[PDB]
């Protein structure tokens, strides 16, 4: 009675013969994974840009962004590395829309097979085209499907105190990224990075859709997100309070800010204050300092349904100028601090 | 490649044909569910007991506990539901032993299918001499092996934010339990109920061990629990104050209130105020209190080795005297209430 | 121990998402199996002629072929029943290239996935053009992967005897011709159809790729076919002493003859001397003649390489000129049986 | 839709968790699967001697026949290499009981699982007392369940001519015999060896119950078994035909004769009178024979229903006393062969 239905669902491996990653997703992946290694440990200075949409609900809004911020990516590759955000998993308060695999029709027919193939395609389209792709997991069995074409993961505030996410995350070939609690707790996202570090056993599925149990090595390649919690957690304080935090676990120093969320207390149009305090930063010193997230779509604000093109149906979003004024800012800081080296 | 091993994994149908529930299993599965339905939704007024162990690490004392548990049980039955804590999987701050399924013989060999079969088998021995049994559930995989013995389950503080557990308790066949998080916060515990309560659909394993789309029914005999955050939260003044929230949320005012953990603030001798307040608060009126939680096993305290027989390897417990002694609170004080009517 | 690898292999459903079956392929499958079924049981007096490569390795040439076999069936329908020939499973008599499913790039390189894939892909293209299509059910598990767009099935008589083959013809959807043995025992055939139309229980695998029980409610649309043994069976004298010996068994007394094979000497010059044969049958009674099989391509003959166009790489065929002679006599002769009505 | 029902199905580990092999049935198998081999090729002259019930139907009896033969197993061991009949898979010429595995408690409950369950249990019991075993494989996903278990296989007479049995061979770790089709045909047999020598690529079954591609090594150890046809082929103008054709196909002229079938027809006491020709074979040259097999139970006969204890439902079988007169016969003969080294 409390399951109504189980339904069919295609293996991973039906996608990946339908979809195989090509040798230059695959060259794009490995070199954007140890680029952004290399961010996590201090060996490299630009800074990553993890940038684009709060949720992916339209493939050829998508890819329109894609093309745009591509440019941008290239125009400032010695000073950041963009990243395009491409999430299709959504935590919600309660309930809501949880994304485009799990309704990839918007309507409430939860056709998970369609979803999955249509994310494994804008990925590997995404990675053709040069633009690597971040994405939060969520679920634990999704990420088979398409973590081949991932070069750098969330695990969301949400999350972060989960063990079975941190165990997730200790089998992924990608960095990650551990947000700070909804709250504001910061010591669940370094007890995550400690527990991620580590190798796990644990239940999983494979490509195959059969259970097994696997044993990870570890990730060495985690860090902390700041994200906000009753009050804003991005200046300065919060940031040399965060690597003191970080040093005494014994794990990186390097953190990641995030300028939405709880960081501009909900309302987009604060994400830019965000970013011209971390500029701030970077010009003073900002050592700390490895990456910067930003909820960026090709329209600014936020819509119940998916009425205008190219604008959120979940959390609000700068628009696409707004997002130039925002890239330059961040560039033209971080040019200045890499030249005091 | 952060993947060293994939190891077979037996399905939940073999450990069922091994195992398969009894009539008179499944009879008391069927009807503590329903028992624990009408506290939930305030319908009857006994006070149910989770108590028992943090954790199981041997079975043999776990069957020795249940025996006495059992004529305490009976004894209280019209005042008292009284369900044995069955807890195999253990959240853990960083990393450490997760419990008997991931590593029954508690030194490292991580024998799950061993791990499996040895806690299904409790289970179905303690619902067979008349013990009900509650569990956390924290792995995705794991519950296809053993559910159709719980009679009540819990989420944990650290998972209840999360969408995944969220979506496993809506589908679950018992109540289920939502601790509060681990600094306090309430809400996401109240936001757990009311998304538990409704359908989804996500992707889980089948007792066949193939992965799967399933639609739950959403699980109407979710309740929150009271765990202590910063400070302790079982006082009548919390109470009053959740039961406000829950009633504007639209959600059972009805909670559980834990003894142990944050409320106890990890001195487990502290149990027993614990329930002494709440005895007050029963005796008083304490028409919001449907339960209680209680970590207990033979022998009191903790060891960091299995040295000592039924004793406890995780969180430090009170011992059997002083259990007899809170029950034998815990009833009187709930006559009283029950008496009011 | 002797296994030297065990490779990936795409479960059913895989193709079934890739290729559905549409509306007009399975009107044309239904449709046809049950003007099948009324020729199996007397119930109409058109001949059932399947015709075709000995076995397909190259979908194009296949094609082609039907799209010129599509006309006669056309043309020829009120005396015919035109179904083509598509046999993706050869036996070899020891080794020898075991079809296009098995090894479709034909250099032993056994790419079965791709092959499945292939078989599937050309079954669709014909159904949809209006050509149905037969096949040998020789392999346990590639079934599942395209029966549903087969019209009439084949138990060759090298598997006739199997209890194997006769319990999948139980659970098969379409009618099924059972070979005479190949040194000319007829009994196992009629034997076969007994066995084969009732139910069973045995082991096979789902179209989810997972092996599981299986009970068939039987298939009573089976018949024998007469394909010659140390010599050939095909005359009048062959064909009335096998109606009696249907009959006395309590089966179908109404039965297909093959022109090839052992009843050509494996001389493909012989078919026509074969299907004269028959023409004077069904010009003087023929009553028990259901069908006919025989063996043609666009080009006469065989080769061992695939050099040349539509010629046979297996048993050798009669060539397009030859084809259009035969049915053309066919078709002439049984439209005079079917006029003493 | 001509399956009625798809029904559950543990699969093979669930069955090798609960009966694993022991190290002295390891040992066993392995040791007498080399023995048999030495025997195949004619490097050492004992005979194998194939013996025991038609079909087993109650493992009770069939441990009491084996606890007996055992004696002589031993006594015998140096003139005699002797197996036992452990037959779970019958065919039947077109309806029957199919077996133990089809459906253990001879009702028609068709209880697959159990079956499985008590052959592996039974042919476990038997290498653990020192008596090795045999069978007929006749379907291809049971083997998976037991083949462990088995030293020696026979392929039917029904299904020699099946590439699909002959894949299966190819891929078997024990020594197998190919038998002579059910007319005499002994070619089918001989063409089977070649076939099932050489490596194949097929779809099958793994330990987990899901299905894959196969890629075997080839079986050095078949030979061919001679089984009667139209006429006995016993004796000794027989054999030495049958030896011609095997050299001439350049295959293993050692075969084993079957005392029972077609060489015995309609009296199974004639099976002492087959057995005799053989011994004065041995005694005047019969290099050519390397085995014989035998159909022998507790007591004498065959009944439909299984009403009399230790006596067969299918083919009718000498008795025990009639036993210990035919292996002291043969033992005796050969031990005169193999002086003449
Ligand atoms: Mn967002
Ligand atoms: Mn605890
Ligand atoms: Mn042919
Ligand atoms: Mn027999």
């Amino acid at each position: 009675i409390k399951i109504k239905e189980v339904k069919e669902l295609l293996p991973p491996i039906a996608h990946l013969y339908e979809l195989p990653i090509s040798k230059e997703a695959s060259g794009l992946v490995h070199r954007t994974r140890q680029e952004i290694s290399d961010l996590v440990h201090g060996r490299d200075k630009r800074l990553l840009v993890i940038i684009g949409p709060c949720s992916i609900h339209d493939p050829k809004a998508a890819l329109e962004y894609a093309e745009r911020l591509l440019k941008l990516r290239k125009q400032y590759e010695n000073e950041l590395l963009i990243v395009m955000r491409v999430y299709f998993e959504k935590p919600r308060t309660t309930v809501g829309w949880k994304g485009l695999i799990n309704d990839p029709h918007l309507d409430g027919t939860f056709d998970i097979n369609f979803g999955l193939r249509q994310a494994r395609s804008l990925l590997l389209s995404l990675n053709n085209m040069g633009m690597p792709a971040s994405t939060e997991f969520l679920d634990m069995i999704t990420p088979q499907y398409y973590a081949d074409l991932i070069s750098w993961g969330a695990i969301g505030a949400r999350t972060t105190e989960s063990q079975v996410h941190r165990e997730l995350a200790s089998g992924l070939s990608c960095p990650v990224g551990f947000k700070n609690g909804t709250d504001g707790n910061l010591k669940i996202a370094i007890d995550a990075i400690g527990a991620a570090s580590h190798s796990h056993h644990f239940l999983s599925v494979t490509k195959a859709g059969h259970s097994a149990i696997v044993h990870t090595g570890g990730n060495p390649d985690c860090h902390v997100i700041l994200r906000g919690g009753k009050e804003p957690n991005y200046d300065a304080e919060h940031v040399s309070e965060a690597a003191e935090q970080l040093r005494a676990a014994g794990v990186t120093d390097k953190l990641m800010i995030d300028c939405s969320h709880a960081n501009s207390r909900k309302d987009y149009t604060r994400q830019m204050e965000v970013a011209q305090d971390i500029a701030a930063q970077l010009e003073q010193d900002g050592g700390n300092i490895m990456g910067v997230m930003v909820e960026s779509h090709l329209v600014e604000g936020r819509q119940d349904k998916p009425e205008v093109y190219g604008k959120s149906i979940t959390d609000a979003c700068i628009g696409w100028g707004a997002t130039e004024e925002l890239l330059a800012l961040l560039a033209g800081a971080n040019k200045k601090r890499m030249a005091r080296a």
